């Protein structure tokens, strides 16, 4: 008579609530109700939880004071025709599915895996009209990842302790990205700030109008003295020569909007425009987006859907006109990405209207929301002017531009040259040398970081905010106004796991294990066979660090005297 359904969260079980007739029954686990503890060692397996010895058999286990919520399930389950999986569509939610069918147990007919990025009237009935099969692909991929996590982290952690220091951690993608950071701290510690001089020139147009210049070539080679001595040489040539216009390139160009966030972009752009950190993001992109006001906030795919794209060209033609509505509409699909970006669940719903959000939440809201009305919206137009400036020897420029239609900046907060022909005279009225220095790398920040790790393909959109995190309370980085800083102990470690666990230690190799958990996910590999590859390579690389160092084995945090 009645159907049960499965959320993950009481805010997530509310929102579904909104949008499931009479017929539905819905409930939250409350969090994972069931998952792994909190050659050969059946003391190594036992606090594992995994056994890489035993074709890796598993020991999952509800969790504490979870037991109530079980038999809550249970017999909740029994007073129902089908049973409904609704955990969010990614793979730690497909495997919260499986632990879910798991422990109420019960004929797999009874069960059903329904997918959607929003939690919305039409998406929920959709995903309710045509529900799904749960994918024992995808639950493989998820728990391949959590067995070669726990075996680095529980089987390289003790001989840290024994080498090293007692209470040090390893991680299996974070020692991966302590590495990014220890050798960008090490590059700025190297770093040499090298001189070079730029001088500026004050003119004045046959009206009498002002032109800044600046000085780009001298005998027709860029011009970059490096010292005090030859910038004064060259100013006293430019006090003596005669200035003329030798060229106006007036050129028509365009900006146009970027393309709508995905995980890792939104987290740098909270953090640039909102000093967001990619905690904080996280934690309030997920409230929106249980709250239905967003789309599912872990991605990498940049896709909108027709209806999405469909709604906004209407709200751009209402609220702003038809200069601003590209002819087409703008495509940054099928089978494979078959996802979508992060933004609004409904335009009409403005950051100032949202009910239950926190300041800082409904600003994160505006920016996506942003975001996704201006992807939509015509480019901007400026008309560029470019002086090329003659004075004997020497070439300078100035550079102009002018607005001639917002196009998409619209939708952004509210925020020139003088008139010369080629041939006329400049008067000089001032020049001034300026000495600068070239700087030293950057330093990461949280978001730069996930950055630059889902540009060498090493993170994952669900996964770049624990990577962040499970760096920073171990000891080997730290971030100090918002950058990171590598300490001596991120060092040390990092070295002795590149001397003896270089494969693990490597970049393109941790990227391709990504590869590999998605040929999982997509029936092209098998887990188990994926995971007795990564032990061969890993236990050779184990035993190998556990011998003496006159052996090759790893190095102790040493240092002794004359004898
Ligand atoms: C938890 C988790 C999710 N995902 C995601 C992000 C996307 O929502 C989805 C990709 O789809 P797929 O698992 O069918 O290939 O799963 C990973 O790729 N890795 C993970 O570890
Ligand atoms: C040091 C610092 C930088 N920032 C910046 C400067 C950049 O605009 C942005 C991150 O820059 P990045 O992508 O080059 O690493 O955030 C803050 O917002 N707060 C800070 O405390
Ligand atoms: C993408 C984009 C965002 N912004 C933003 C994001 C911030 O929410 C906003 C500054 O905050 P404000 O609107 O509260 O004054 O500016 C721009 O100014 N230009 C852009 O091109």
């Amino acid at each position: 008579g009645k159907a049960l359904v499965i959320v993950e969260s009481p805010a997530k079980a509310k929102t579904i609530n909104k949008y499931l007739g009479s017929d539905y029954v819905v409930k939250s686990s409350v969090g994972h109700i069931r998952d792994l503890p909190t050659d050969e060692r059946g003391a190594l397996v036992n606090r594992m939880g995994v056994d890489p010895w035993h074709n890796w058999e598993a020991h999952y286990e509800v969790l504490p004071g979870k037991e109530k919520v079980v038999s809550e399930l249970k017999q909740l389950a029994e007073k129902a025709d089908h049973i409904y999986l609704a955990t969010d569509l990614d793979r730690e939610g497909e495997a919260i599915a499986w632990h879910l069918r798991e422990v109420i147990g019960g004929d797999d007919a009874r069960y059903s895996r329904v997918v959607f990025n929003e939690i919305t009237k039409n998406a929920i009935r959709q995903a309710f009209n045509k529900p799904g099969e749960l994918n024992i692909d995808r639950v493989n991929a998820q728990q391949a990842r959590r067995f070669m996590d726990r075996v680095v982290g529980y089987m390289v952690s003790p001989l840290l302790w024994k080498k090293i220091a007692r209470g040090l951690s390893a991680g299996r993608v974070q020692s991966v990205a302590v590495r990014l950071v220890v050798e960008r701290e090490r590059e700025i510690k190297a770093f040499v700030p090298e001189e070079f001089w730029e001088v500026d020139a004050s003119t004045t147009t046959p009206s009498g109008e002002a032109l800044a210049l600046q000085v780009t070539h001298q005998n027709d080679k860029p011009f970059r003295p490096v010292n005090k001595e030859q910038t004064q040489a060259a100013v006293s040539l430019l006090e003596k020569a005669r200035y003329s216009v030798l060229e106006r390139e007036d050129k028509p160009t365009t900006s146009k909007p970027g393309a709508p966030f995905i995980t890792s972009t939104l987290q740098q752009a909270a953090s640039t425009r909102l000093g967001f950190g990619v905690k904080k993001t996280m934690m309030m992109a997920q409230r929106l987006y249980e709250a239905g006001y967003i789309t599912y906030m872990r991605t990498d795919s940049t896709n909108l859907s027709q209806d999405a794209v469909n709604m906004v060209r209407g709200y751009i033609s209402d609220n702003f006109g038809k200069k601003y509505l590209p002819e087409s509409p703008n495509q940054y699909e099928n089978s494979q990405e078959a996802h979508e970006a992060i933004r609004p669940s409904d335009v009409n719903v403005m950051a100032e209207s949202l009910k239950d959000m926190e300041a800082d939440a409904q600003k994160l809201y505006q920016l996506i929301w942003r975001q996704f009305v201006a992807c939509q919206m015509t480019p901007a137009k400026y008309d560029s002017t470019t002086l090329t400036v003659g004075a004997g020897d020497f070439r300078l420029k100035a550079r102009g531009r002018i607005l001639r239609f917002d196009g998409w900046t619209k939708v952004m907060p509210a925020l020139i040259l003088p008139a010369v022909n080629k041939g006329d005279a400049l008067t000089l009225v001032e020049l001034t040398p300026a000495q600068h220095f070239t700087k030293p790398p950057a330093r990461f920040s949280e978001a730069s970081l996930v950055k630059e790790l889902e540009k060498r393909g090493i993170g994952r959109p669900s996964t770049y905010a624990s990577i962040i995190s499970t760096i920073q309370d171990r000891g080997y980085v730290r971030v100090e106004n918002r950058r990171f800083y590598a300490e001596k102990m991120g060092e040390i470690v990092t070295d002795r796991l590149e001397e003896n666990f270089r494969e693990l230690m490597n970049y393109d190799f941790t990227a391709q294990m990504e590869n590999s958990l998605d040929q999982v996910a997509n029936h092209e590999a098998e887990w188990k066979a994926v995971l007795d590859h990564f032990f061969s390579d890993f236990t050779q690389q184990l035993d190998k660090a556990e011998k003496d160092p006159e052996e090759g084995g790893m190095r102790p945090n040493q240092m002794v005297l004359t004898s």
